């Protein structure tokens, strides 16, 4: 009668340790396997143990459907008071006048911010413009073929991409400018997932002026190294800015829209003002158009996160984010690697293995079996994306660690050793050989030791340093 129900009071009290085991290894075996790596996958980064509380409180059981002063249930003056300051933070991260800039904080993740744009700005089969996927470009800014929209941009939407020149590696912006004048988009996207160089904003902003499109800007890779004017900013040229808050932002997984706000333009002759309406038609998408309940909890890593971008600590972290990079840049050129577009202005390089004689897609999965965390990604000029050149190399992840311009030269010969073994293998498999079939040698017991030796070597030098959480 009573027995079950005080079980039931223990239930919501009992510690995951014990309530679940089995997740609750699952998280330690985790933990660990971050520990003992080497993480130099771009979009990776670790968020700070305030960040992480945050996301455990109380904040998630509130359902705050609407905005501050426009909820759809009541008891919210917490809730108002918390999504009222991240945004003030927000603005203040990004040093944006509260009268010109505005921003919504509810998005879920970076993908759900990016479609709550062009849901309320570009309207559905409206014409988008993004970065090519294969050239460094992100699925949401559109992605198609010949046979299907496979992006849900390109399925709603109706989207063309600009490209890279594959010859310097840069984006070409002439051949954007031409294409415009055809396609006629109403809004260009202006950020990368995969590409080490800074956009040219004044002359995107231009282009789009040119065509009555929107600007948009996604700064989700950089948002960390904008915020500590590391890399110079899209504020100023874009009408919208679209960001992830995880990556090097280093808070938890969500996204931020920042718009627009007052006068737009105005009549010569009869002074009469058109202002933006930008803040309405972003927030009207947000909610109640594409998303429900606040995640009220995330809202509040948020706005921790945005509290310690505004530090010196960040700031320090943000220019040797830079300097890693250099570093790791400068170290593979000299040891005979090409990277793409020479070297990096920001977080990450693109290194084009051609110029070692093998691929980024055999290159990745040895690299992993050492516990060298990277991906694969294709490199301007590649005949097929099913076998990419290149490898993505970004430094936030280690550099949150406290790794140095000296640590990660180690690091670049650590990664040397696993490519040597690559070609090891490639080599032993023959030239006519498929992917399947150096996946099944790596894992196979000629290369067992060899695999086991780097790993350890490998694991025993990241152990050397602090891993931010628990
Ligand atoms: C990371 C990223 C996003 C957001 O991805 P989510 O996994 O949905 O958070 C969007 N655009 C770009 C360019 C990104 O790099």
């Amino acid at each position: 009668d009573a027995d079950l129900w005080s079980s039931h009071d223990k239930m919501l009290a009992q510690p995951l340790k014990d309530s679940d085991v089995e997740v609750y290894n699952i998280i330690k075996k985790e933990s660990n396997r971050q520990r003992v790596g080497l993480e130099l996958i771009a979009s990776e980064n670790f968020a700070s143990r305030a960040v992480l509380e945050a996301l455990g409180s109380c904040l998630n059981n509130k359902y705050s459907e609407g905005y501050p002063g426009q909820r759809y249930y009541g008891g919210t003056e917490f809730i108002d008071e918390l999504e009222t300051l991240c945004q003030k933070r927000a603005l203040q991260a990004y040093k944006l006048d509260p009268q010109c800039w505005g921003v919504n904080v509810q998005p879920y993740s970076g993908s759900p911010a990016n479609f709550a744009v062009y849901t309320a700005l570009v309207e559905p089969h409206g014409r988008i413009m993004g970065l090519d996927l294969p050239d460094g470009g992100h699925l949401t800014h559109g992605f198609m073929t010949d046979k299907k929209k496979i992006s849900a941009t390109s399925i709603f939407f109706e989207s063309m991409p600009y490209k890279v020149n594959p010859d310097t590696g840069y984006i070409n912006y002439d051949q954007l400018e031409e294409n415009a004048r055809l396609f006629h988009p109403k809004l260009i996207i202006a950020g990368t997932s995969c590409y080490s160089r800074n956009l040219e904003y004044a002359r995107l902003r231009k282009i789009a002026d040119e065509n009555g499109a929107y600007l948009m800007a996604d700064m989700a890779h950089i948002s960390g190294l904008v915020a500590a004017g590391v890399v110079p900013s899209p504020f100023e040229h874009c009408h919208v800015v679209t960001t992830t808050t995880h990556k090097t932002l280093r808070g938890c997984r969500a996204g931020m829209i920042f718009y627009r706000k007052g006068v737009k333009s105005v009549d010569p002759k009869t002074g009469k003002e058109i202002l933006y309406n930008l803040e309405s038609l972003i927030n009207s998408a947000v909610f109640p158009g594409l998303q429900g309940g606040p995640h009220n909890h995330a809202i509040a890593g948020v706005a921790v996160a945005l509290k310690q971008a505004m530090t010196l600590e960040f700031k320090v972290y943000q220019h040797q984010v830079v300097a890693n990079c250099r570093a790791l840049s400068e170290a593979l050129t000299e040891l005979g690697y090409k990277i793409v577009t020479g070297g990096s202005d920001n977080h990450l390089i693109l290194v084009d293995l051609r110029s070692k004689g093998t691929d980024g897609g055999r290159a990745e999965k040895v690299l992993e079996a050492c516990s060298i965390a990277c991906n694969k990604n294709t490199c301007p000029g590649d005949r097929s994306a099913l076998r990419p050149s290149g490898l993505r190399l970004g430094t936030p992840a280690l550099t949150s660690r406290g790794l140095l311009e000296k640590d990660f030269q180690k690091v670049a010969h650590f990664i040397h050793r696993g490519i040597e073994l690559t070609l090891q293998i490639q080599s032993d498999t023959g030239v006519r050989a498929t992917l399947k079939e150096f996946k099944e040698r790596l894992a196979g017991d000629k290369y067992q030791a060899a695999v086991q030796a780097l790993r350890e070597e490998v694991e025993s030098f990241a152990s050397l340093f602090p891993l931010p959480g628990l």
